[PDB]
């Protein structure tokens, strides 16, 4: 051995420590939005059909308990994703709203305790907001 | 640490550097076509519905304002979704069209300032017409 | 940078490289007929009408050239639909038969050259058939 | 804003500037006071077509350029 070939390895060792790193957060947060809404947009279908039908609002919830002649159960746990938790409450009146909250111990920091929610006004018109940031909110809902 | 292991490394790193990339912009600029006539089309029903009931056109807009016995507004905001805003203006013989116009601060840069429209003739026939590429238009209009 | 890192890159890409990919096309050659018999079933409607009203057969044809007191043009192109070609013929003692092509410029390879139709006998009574594969034959029809 | 100064790497600078039309091209252009003499003053490139086509070119001589682009 000699210290020619140690310098070079040395110096190649530096070289090769410089190579940057750009950012890799945004890409996450706008992930999970993404599938957020593409989990929790479906229901709206079984709500529809269940206040079109004939049983009454109220009745309709989440989980896995069955289905029968008055009562109404979409095949969902309210705590199906790991990202976050459902929640539906729909009035006698019809109108109602389903949400998605982030959990923290899941989500990102950037998506923590955010909401995201899909109302249904009294005419019968849906909506959608949420409370991300601007960039990290879907494309077809405001903020 | 030898000159071996990193001639070898620094090797490597360039043999994977070499992964070749296909294009990515036709998914985006059909994908965007798959989804406003997706979204543009069920206005037809209530145009027909309107224009069979009783009501005559002009009075027939877009937004969300309720409705009575002399008007109607279909539930969605002119610019329900992000990707363009839609437009409808049916005249007092019938005829009449509903455009969407793609918007450039949302739209891919191919579809930016394209427009797709579905027009009534006074009889009672039912075309549609886009000025997008035609590998991009949809598989249900012309050029 | 390291030799264990570059290792584990590149054996985290090989066992990524081994996603398995299920078949995908007898879905789009189900969805295919499932479009084509919904688009030229209607026209039953209104050979019926045409054929009860008064007018005799043959002057019933396609296109979209208005209406009078004697002839019937159901509004549909003989190209409307971009799957494939319409075509209709009754003949003057009422039988006929409208059948649907699929061409090989637009249709899937499974469902290219093959016809569907529906013959009406002479006493009055509606039947269909199809060339294509008896699994992707819609439920209404035999083979 | 992607997350890197246009001078991260010592070894040269990075300059970025993509047309209105989606064309483009991504350069680093090796610096004299830091590369190594035979490395000074080239220029790498990754260029984008207006169709959306990826490719990359250097002014290196072919013994040192990488094995992913030409010369």
């Amino acid at each position: 051995f000699t210290l020619i070939e140690l310098m070079i390895v040395v110096a190649i060792i530096g070289i090769l420590a410089a190579i940057a790193i750009p950012q890799y957060q945004n890409y996450v947060a706008r992930s999970e939005g993404a599938s957020a809404l593409a989990t929790i947009n479906p229901l709206k279908t079984t709500v529809e059909e269940s206040l079109s039908r004939g049983i009454a609002g109220s009745k309709i919830k989440i989980g896995t308990t069955a289905s029968t002649a008055t009562e109404t159960y979409v095949g969902v746990e309210p705590d199906a994703n790991k990202l976050g938790v459902i929640a539906v409450a729909i009035e006698d009146s019809g109108a109602g709203d389903i949400t998605f909250t982030f959990q923290t111990g899941t989500s990102s920091p950037k998506n923590a305790t955010k909401v995201i929610t899909l109302n249904r006004t009294a005419d019968g018109v849906w909506a959608c907001k949420s409370t991300q940031d601007p960039m990290f909110t879907p494309k077809g809902c405001d903020n």
